[PDB]
């Protein structure tokens, strides 16, 4: 779809299960998404952004689906205020800027 | 013109007659750039990311270049990790997300 970015680019995403909103953050060089249970290994990451970083979880090779496009990448899990898609899953679904 | 996300989407801005590069980021409601003399009177506003808040001045009125695209709004002026070009810009210069 198009999307206009008048308010904030929130789509629905399914994960494990479970749907959640999650703002698509062309900004973020990765998806990070709120305190949730995901299966395998993982490791810790520090991921940062304004007011500096946090720690997360980072997952490999986790199916998203994202407004119905189904994607595969790294997903990162921690105390984030919003689930935010970032560009390693938005260039799966061909997600691109236009202007 | 049509940017895709395999990399930040990084462009030139001109803003007080420099030339700086700034990320076009649909996650962010405003814009933010790294600190700089920008004219005017300034308010106090409190921005987050996903470590916490930040607080930073306010100007109101900025005329900035985005891609050769002119814009006049708000920017906001602090200790922000990259040069980002929020929604309320990136509305003035018609961009939108597309899949
Ligand atoms: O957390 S963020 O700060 N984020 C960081 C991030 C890094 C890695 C993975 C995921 C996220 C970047 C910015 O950080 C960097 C740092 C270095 C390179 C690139 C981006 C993001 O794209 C922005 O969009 C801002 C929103 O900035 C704003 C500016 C003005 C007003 C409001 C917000 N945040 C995301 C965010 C959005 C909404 C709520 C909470 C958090």
């Amino acid at each position: 779809p198009q999307i206009t970015l008048w308010q904030r680019p929130l789509v629905t995403i399914k994960i494990g299960g479970q749907l959640k909103e999650a703002l698509l953050d062309t900004g973020a060089d990765d998806t990070v998404l709120e305190e949730m249970s995901l299966p395998g290994r993982w490791k810790p990451k520090m991921i940062g952004g304004i007011g500096g970083f946090i720690k997360v979880r980072q997952y490999d090779q986790i199916l998203i689906e994202i407004c119905g496009h189904k994607a595969i990448g790294t997903v990162l899990v921690g105390p984030t205020p919003v689930n935010i898609i970032g560009r390693n899953l938005l260039t799966q679904i061909g997600c691109t800027l236009n202007f």
